[PDB]
């Protein structure tokens, strides 16, 4: 891949992906405010590098999310666009190591680092199935 | 509220709390296998907080996550029990701290930090209106 480059990451968010969205099971999240779930924005950040590391992947070969470190300081009603910015921090055999930030235009509404690692899709899915009840 | 003092939260995870089902706008996540998605952890994290520091907030009060600083080591199916353990690590003003971790029966799953500020539920509604397109 490459160290050092930006990838960016636009998407409106849309009404069903505010706090009582993320958790529709929740009590306490039915009356937050409608704004942008910071479990959404995370995931976000996340899909924004997935698409950032498709291209190197080998055929059959896919990542998780080990770690996610960032703030969630501003607020984000849906219609906004949120923009995540992704850069590579370090590679280390099947280990990312992202910087991420995201904006929705008018605030900068979070930052920090995001760990991937790079997995075998069929035997992670194998794997996870001895799990399964 | 006090510090040290610990709040469990259990959950079953149902199938829609997968990574397909965080985002199905993606392309990118609709191969993913059906494992609970590291956004819904966050989330689900940030509800035990919720609901353990519930009996802090005054009338017309609410809270805001505003930082999530954790990892995610262990992949978790449907049908899995993931038990949050927050434990309340300070609390300084509008500002409450948390060490979170995540147990799914089997393995831990993931832990870290989850940082919360109490807000002004109506001036904070004003605020975001203020953002709304």
């Amino acid at each position: 891949m490459r160290v050092g480059e930006r990838f960016t990451h636009d998407f409106v968010v849309p009404p069903h992906k505010t706090v009582r969205h993320l958790y529709p099971e929740s009590p306490e999240f039915a009356e937050f405010p409608e704004v942008f779930a910071t479990g959404f924005m995370v995931g976000l950040m996340e899909w924004a590098c997935v698409r950032a590391m498709a291209p190197y992947l080998e055929p059959g070969e896919g990542s998780l999310g080990t770690a996610i470190c960032v703030t969630h300081t501003a607020a984000t009603p849906p219609g906004l666009t949120v923009t995540v910015t992704a850069e590579l921090r370090s590679v280390e055999g099947r280990r990312l190591s992202w910087r991420v930030s995201a904006h929705d235009g008018v605030d900068e509404i979070g930052s920090g680092t995001h760990e991937r690692a790079v997995i075998h899709l069929e035997k992670f899915n194998a794997k996870v199935r001895q799990k399964t009840p």
